[PDB]
């Protein structure tokens, strides 16, 4: 009796992605004249060693600019959180727990209208968002804000960190396959509200964060058997994987705390991902019988430029391999989770506005990789749809 | 060519629970004397009549015991979090960064032992809690406490609330249904480190808080067809659902601030989870052609005794489909995402220790509900195994 429930409740094909949307704060950060900007709205201007190594950071990030929600009046109205360490959470949570939903919601209502189906079709919700918590928490919110049904199942991921643009693809595709009908909408959505913090000299480590982080949201729509020319496949899904690099323990560190989320740097993060980027490769691409890298196309959680040189370097890419990615990088800096579903949503764009045959840069298969603490090593091996 | 992988990919039978292990803090908190230790140690003896108020909560709580991490000694050096308002954020995610992972890892050893199949065989790993958030968060403390292999496939569940013993459920099914061999570690570990506060009289809310929430971890190892003779199923899954009780806009919040968490509640609990229970139950049960509540076994989250209660009267349940849920909430208190879990490893131990035909009580159907933030209410569908 259970065996015809189970064969009935479950998909048959891949999960895919249908639609995909995003967002940003309108503010825009120019990165060439940050450093000035921001060590003069937080009182560091005394600090002159310090600044040209910030300038230096932000020249070498390969970000041109970056969107934030924080600006100069808010910061001027919460010294606290300019300071490098000061009670600061309750005013950030504050600010994020209601701009993670509302800027989730501009790019989820943009996704949905580009799937064009009704909301509430839509079965599952993933939010995921390394920015403030709360209960009820972001799910419940983007529910009630999007006008979703109340019986949508949700799937809360907080305090996740850089590699989680990966773990939400890896969750959102058993969901859709396992059940029939099933229409999952992802929520990325980051805001740096809460790690935001002025300059110490004696953490570097921090200081390459305020350099690096930007904010944004993401939002797909994923589902199994997708209604042939009403919905329309962008990317399939096949496999996945997540795995704990090896020698990397402390490599990447944020706590949640009163003077809101520190960030912490430990190990080189450029190093052992590229020393362990090829292993992930084998595992995913081996059994496909693809050993060629440049043969497949390229999604990398661009954490900073340094990752994506030394990975580009260790394999031999293409320098253009990584172009969708670094365009990400250099419009809108680091934004965690979110950033890999920016770069999917660009490469889809570039290949459809160019004429090519497939929305992945005209390959058939793709990798999509989440870097962050841990160190964390996500993996989702990728088809692309023709035209 | 994905079809064949994705045929491949899946597996064949229903999310099964092979394995429940359960820990909690050494110390064993009497309820009968509580309200002297609490209003004592919180420095509140003078507030008279709100001790009175606290001691009729204890004594109608239908709590007799909790286990706690937090002793009259660490209570002591913590006078911030003793106070009802005072940071002390850092200090708490200080002792629950560590105690969560460390109960987690104490139930989950217990869990794999009951399995008994080698720990390098689980797949996936689900680590919930309501306290506390980290970078790496606890399921990468999960996966080095434990040895589990570095690419175990990690789902961090934070800020998730009393609801999320049916999300880990809803979640785990999904994975294990969709990846054929996938074993699927689940760990709710909850610790009221982060919420214990001083009472405050115009914060009654709060204070029912204290009363009720206690600490405990309990883990699952679920997956699909199960090797005949080695793996040995307890419960099967075999539908869930998540909704959002109409009229129940912030009924139960909890905010993370810089003086912890904080618990809230603005509506009648009890009445909104009575008034919304039998929708739930004709959702999940009208398809199975059952419509008697009491010839299936029961697994509800004891927010308090009145749910319990108002659920029992709404229903016309007999007061022995309770048994188990009321002699968890008897023995441990609230302890949020992780009390569904005891309840269904109590149900299944005492089924089997008395003789009866199936581990739901001898009843083949049941059900297990978790409540909380949203007003959420979350339905795991159940079938028990013979003997
Ligand atoms: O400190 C932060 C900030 C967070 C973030 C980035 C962008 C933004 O928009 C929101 C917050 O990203 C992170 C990712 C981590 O691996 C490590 C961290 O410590 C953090
Ligand atoms: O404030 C808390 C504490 C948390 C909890 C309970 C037991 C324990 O061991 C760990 C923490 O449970 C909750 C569940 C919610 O719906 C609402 C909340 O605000 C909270």
């Amino acid at each position: 009796s259970v065996s015809e429930i189970r064969k009935a409740q479950r998909a048959e094909g891949p999960a895919t992605i249908l639609a995909i949307g995003t967002a940003n704060p309108a503010n825009c950060v120019e990165q060439s004249t940050y450093p000035d900007f921001y060590f003069k709205i937080t009182n560091s201007e005394h600090k002159t060693e310090l600044k040209e190594k910030f300038q230096r950071m932000c020249d070498k990030s390969m970000i041109k600019r970056r969107y934030m929600y924080l600006t100069e009046e808010i910061l001027k109205e919460n010294p606290n959180v300019c300071e490098y360490m000061a009670p600061s959470l309750d005013a950030r949570q504050d600010m994020v727990v209601v701009e993670v939903p509302r800027l989730g919601k501009e790019a989820a209502v943009k996704a949905i209208k580009e799937w064009g189906q009704p909301k509430s079709k839509i079965t599952h919700l993933i939010v995921c968002t390394t920015s403030g918590v709360d209960m009820p928490g972001a799910d419940y919110q983007l529910t009630k804000l999007l006008g979703l049904r109340p019986y949508v199942k949700r799937y809360m991921m907080y305090q996740q960190g850089c590699f989680a643009g990966g773990t939400v693809l890896r969750l959102a595709k058993d969901l859709a396959e396992n059940n029939k009908g099933a229409r999952v909408l992802v929520v990325c959505s980051e805001v740096t509200a809460v790690t935001f913090r002025g300059p110490s000299d004696t953490h570097l480590d921090s200081l390459v964060g305020q350099a690096l982080f930007g904010d944004g949201a993401a939002a797909l729509i994923v589902g199994s058997d997708p209604v042939p020319e009403i919905e329309k496949p962008i990317f399939e899904m096949v496999w996945t994987a997540q795995t704990i690099a090896p020698d990397s323990e402390g490599a990447i560190d944020g706590h949640l705390r009163e003077a809101g989320l520190t960030f912490h740097l430990l190990k080189d993060v450029p190093g052992i991902v590229s020393k362990n980027i090829t292993k992930a490769l084998v595992e995913a691409f081996e059994p496909l019988g693809i050993s060629d890298y440049n043969s497949i196309f390229w999604i990398a959680h661009p954490g900073g430029p340094a990752i994506l040189d030394q990975v580009e370097q260790k394999l031999a890419l293409k320098p253009e391999k990584m172009n969708a990615t670094r365009e990400v990088l250099s419009e809108y800096g680091n934004m965690s989770s979110a950033c890999v579903l920016f770069i999917l949503d660009e490469m889809r764009k570039k290949s459809t506005q160019n004429g090519l045959k497939t929305t992945g840069e005209g390959l058939e298969w793709g990798v999509l990789f989440g870097f962050g603490p841990g160190l964390t090593i996500e993996t989702v091996v990728l088809r692309s749809v023709a035209i």
